[PDB]
C-alpha cells in the first residue's frame, strides 16, 4: 500500500494525497453513506439543505461519532479547520456540492472530488477505496453484496415487462425520471428489473444531469413501462402518483404497478440498497422472501 498517491478528481485534476488517511471530511451528504459502508474514518460529514444526515445512515453516523457540519451550500471553513482533516471530499454536481470552495478546501488538507451522479454506489465506494487505502474494506463490502443480489434475483418474480423510476412532484412542476446509469437504474437492474430510459429530448431547460432527467411534468404520461417505482416514498405516499387525473392512463397505473421505493430511497448507498431490496422482496418474493431480508 503506497503514499503518497494521486487520486484522479472528476474534473480532471488531480489531487496527491500524502498519506493514508485517518480523519476525513465529508462535504457532501451524499458521499457519506458510501464512506460509511466502507468503514471508512470519516470523523464529520456537511448535511442536506435542511441540516440532516440521510436516515438510513443516521444512527450509525451518530455512534461512530461523525460530527455534523454545515447545511449544504454553506461551507464552514473554521469549522473544517477546527476538525483537522487529513482529506475533503467533495461532490461534482448535486446540492451538496462544494465544488468552487474546492481552492479554499486544499489550503487547509488534501481535497478530492467525485461525481456520484453517474455510477453505482460500488463504483463510488471503489473510487473512495482507492483514495483511503481500503480496497480491501470495499472490494469485501461490493463482493458481499453481489453475493445477495444474485440470492435475491433468484427468487423475485417481477411484474412482466419493465419499470421505470420517478421522482414525483406533481402538476405544474419539473418532475424527473432515472437514467441508465444512475445508482438507482443498476440496483433495479441487478436484481432483474428491466429499465425504461426516459427519451433524451426530454430535458427541462439548459443543465445536464446524469442521474435522473429532469423534465416537464406533461412528459410523465409518455412513459411506457408496466411498472412504476417512486423514490422517497412509502407504498402509501405512491398513491397520490396513482390518483393524480393526469396519469391515469399509465401502462403502470392502469395495471395498478405503481410502488414506493422506500422513505429513504433518494440517495443509493449500501445502507438504503439494502432497504430497496428488502422491500422487494417482501412484494415479489414468496416465502424465499425472509430467508435472504437483511438485518439493517
Ligand atoms: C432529502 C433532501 O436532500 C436533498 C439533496 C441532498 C443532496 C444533494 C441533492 O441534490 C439533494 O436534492 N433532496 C431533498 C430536498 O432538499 N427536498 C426538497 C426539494 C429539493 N429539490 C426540488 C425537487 C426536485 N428534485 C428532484 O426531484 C430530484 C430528483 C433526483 C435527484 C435529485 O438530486 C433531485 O433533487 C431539488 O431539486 C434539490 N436538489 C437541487 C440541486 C441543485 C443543483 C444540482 C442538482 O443536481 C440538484 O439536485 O437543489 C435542491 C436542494
Ligand atoms: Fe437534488
Amino acid at each position: 500500500n503506497v503514499w503518497p498517491r494521486t487520486f484522479q478528481n472528476a474534473d480532471g485534476s488531480i489531487t496527491t494525497i500524502p498519506s493514508q488517511p485517518k480523519r476525513i471530511l465529508s462535504t457532501a451528504v451524499t458521499v457519506t453513506g458510501t464512506l460509511l459502508a466502507i468503514d471508512a474514518p470519516v470523523i464529520a460529514s456537511a448535511a442536506t439543505t435542511q441540516s440532516t444526515f440521510f436516515e438510513q445512515w443516521r444512527k450509525l453516523a451518530e455512534l461512530r461519532q461523525v460530527k455534523k457540519l454545515w447545511p449544504a451550500g454553506s461551507v464552514d471553513l473554521e469549522s473544517v479547520y477546527v476538525e483537522q482533516p487529513d482529506l475533503i471530499v467533495v461532490s461534482m454536481i448535486g446540492a451538496d456540492s462544494a465544488r468552487d470552495q474546492i481552492p479554499l478546501l486544499q489550503a487547509i488538507a488534501p481535497t478530492i472530488l467525485v461525481d456520484y451522479s453517474d455510477q453505482t454506489w460500488q463504483s463510488l465506494a471503489q473510487q473512495l477505496g482507492l483514495a483511503t487505502g481500503l480496497e480491501e474494506q470495499a472490494e469485501r463490502t461490493i463482493h458481499n453484496f453481489e453475493q445477495w443480489t444474485k440470492q435475491v434475483r433468484d427468487v423475485l418474480d417481477l411484474p412482466k415487462g419493465r419499470a421505470n423510476i420517478v421522482s414525483y412532484h406533481g402538476p405544474g412542476v419539473v418532475n424527473a425520471v432515472a437514467k441508465a446509469q444512475s445508482a438507482h437504474a443498476q440496483l433495479l437492474q441487478s436484481v432483474g428489473v428491466v429499465l425504461e430510459e426516459p427519451d433524451p429530448a426530454w430535458q427541462a431547460g439548459s443543465i445536464v444531469h446524469r442521474d435522473f432527467l429532469r423534465i416537464h411534468y406533461e412528459h410523465l404520461t409518455q412513459l411506457q413501462a408496466e411498472t412504476t417505482f417512486l423514490i422517497t416514498m412509502t407504498d402509501q405516499q405512491a398513491q397520490a402518483f396513482l390518483h393524480d387525473p393526469i396519469l391515469k392512463n399509465l401502462p403502470s397505473i392502469q395495471r395498478k404497478q405503481v410502488y414506493g421505493l422506500g422513505e429513504n430511497s433518494f440517495r443509493i448507498d449500501l445502507f438504503s440498497a439494502r432497504e430497496i431490496i428488502n422491500s422487494l422482496l417482501r412484494r415479489f418474493a414468496g416465502e424465499q422472501a425472509q430467508s435472504l431480508v437483511m438485518p439493517l
